[PDB]
């Protein structure tokens, strides 16, 4: 009945389209702002996002949806808005930033994604572009994962909800094995953004001209440095955590559940407590994450 133009105006778009584009949008009701992701229904199928949002979206760290329409063209998502910008963006330009922080940033990232996959959720596009704090209070509470344009819900061959605990429907075996590959690639995910979080720099990317040959040379043979440089004064518990979050195996890598059990984010208050030494280059980082994500999408 009613459409999303009769109660919102657009305004500019907030970047970030694949089949879709996000907008800032104005209730033109209360005059309360939010975001609107617009997909195209005959270039992409929103449906399993759209469920995702509504079950899910209830998580605090999980961006809150907020209204939705269908004009039989497109798909509005009328969502929260963020004010407190790209997380890792935000992180990087903190000079008093220190390894407690990064376990409290990440142990809050973490609980969201467990929860997630204990629901047979994986999200399979958790680059940090897509993390960002709701408000500038800075506070862990007040982040939140923001897109799930790729995430899928696990489901028998029956069609039916499927979670990581209930078993006892059929699910085929290449369905499976699948969803240990796309959580495994979620956490790998997660480690890249504590690497960078680190250090100031990304793993497998100087900047956003890195080829794409030589970008997935440095992922597929493993091996990323973890001594010397910018990871003299980061301890060995950090650095333990990391070379197991980057596990080149999905099998040995940590899943969400271990990685929350691991000393750096148990014992957070043993972590050191002066500011991190790192690179300071927060548009090349960004250059370097959309070059290694690239080369891994197409
Ligand atoms: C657009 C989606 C998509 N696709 N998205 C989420 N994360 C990255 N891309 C989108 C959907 C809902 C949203 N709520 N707030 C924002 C938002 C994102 C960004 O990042 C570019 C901002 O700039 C830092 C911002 O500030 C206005 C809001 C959002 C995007
Ligand atoms: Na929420």
């Amino acid at each position: 009945s009613i459409q999303f133009t009769d109660g919102y105006e657009v305004k500019e778009d907030i970047g970030v389209g694949s089949y879709s584009v996000c907008k800032r949008c104005i209730h033109k009701a209360t005059n309360m702002e939010f975001a609107v992701k617009i997909i195209d229904k005959s270039k992409r199928d929103p449906t399993e996002e759209i469920e995702i949002l509504l079950r899910y979206g209830q998580h605090p760290n999980i961006i809150t949806l907020k209204d939705v329409y269908d004009d039989g063209k497109y798909v509005y998502v009328v969502m929260e808005l963020m004010k407190g910008g790209e997380l890792l963006d935000k992180i990087l330009r903190q000079k008093f930033f220190s390894e407690r922080e990064a376990s409290a940033v990440l142990f809050t990232i973490t609980k969201t994604v467990e929860y997630l996959h204990a629901q047979g959720v994986v999200h399979r596009d958790l680059k940090p572009s897509n993390i960002l704090y709701v408000d500038e209070s800075g506070n862990p509470e007040s982040i939140r994962i923001c897109d799930f344009g790729f995430a899928k819900q696990l489901r028998a061959e029956n069609g039916l909800l499927m979670t990581p605990c209930y078993t006892a429907n059929f699910v085929a075996p290449e369905v499976l094995e699948r969803q240990g590959y796309d959580a495994a690639c979620d956490i790998w995910s997660l480690g890249v953004l504590l690497y960078t979080m680190l250090t100031g720099y990304t793993p497998f990317a100087n900047g956003p001209d890195d080829t794409p040959e030589e970008i997935l040379a440095r992922i597929g043979s493993g091996k990323f440095s973890l001594s010397g440089g910018y990871w003299n004064s980061v301890s060995d518990t950090a650095k333990d955590l990391v070379s197991k979050m980057l596990h080149v195996d999905p099998h040995q890598r940590l899943t969400a559940a271990l990685v929350l059990r691991h000393p750096w984010i148990v014992h957070w208050d043993q972590l050191p407590q002066y500011q991190l030494n790192r690179q300071d280059a927060p548009h090349l980082v960004k250059g370097a994450m959309a070059a290694t994500y690239s080369a891994l999408n197409r």
